């Protein structure tokens, strides 16, 4: 698959940390691709229409699909602002999304 440039690794270690037992409190939700119909949330295909979650980041990076830290923060993000944009402000699951934002922006921040 050849070596991750620098930035990538720095990517990748950022994305290790998101799926790692200590943040597991509130990045459980973004483990996995949104199940709308387990969920009974029958709009959010009609509502989000590029859905993104850790596990196809995780994919995309093993399968090298990023070319540069750019396009893996932009997948990473969008994920978030799908949270933003399907749930109200005030709930929970959008609480756990700015926390878990949090982790992320400030570690991308640190990109070599
Ligand atoms: C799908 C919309 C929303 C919902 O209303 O689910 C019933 C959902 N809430 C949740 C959610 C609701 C309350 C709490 Cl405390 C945590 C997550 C959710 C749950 C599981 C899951 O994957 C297994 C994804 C979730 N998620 C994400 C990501 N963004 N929004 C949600
Ligand atoms: C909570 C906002 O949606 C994202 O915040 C990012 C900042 C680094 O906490
Ligand atoms: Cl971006």
């Amino acid at each position: 698959m050849g070596k991750l440039s620098e930035q990538l690794k720095h990517c990748n270690g950022i994305l290790k940390e998101l799926l790692s037992k200590k943040h597991a409190a509130y990045a459980w939700p973004f483990y996995k691709p949104v199940d709308a119909s387990a969920l009974g949330v029958h709009d959010y295909h009609d509502i989000i229409k590029h859905p993104m979650d850790l596990s196809t980041v995780k994919r995309k990076m093993e399968n090298r699909d990023y070319r540069d830290a750019q396009e893996f923060a932009a997948d990473v993000r969008l994920m978030f602002s799908n949270c933003y944009k399907y749930n109200p402000p005030d709930h929970d699951v959008v609480a756990m999304a700015r926390k878990l934002q949090d982790v992320f922006e400030f570690r991308y921040a640190k990109m070599p």
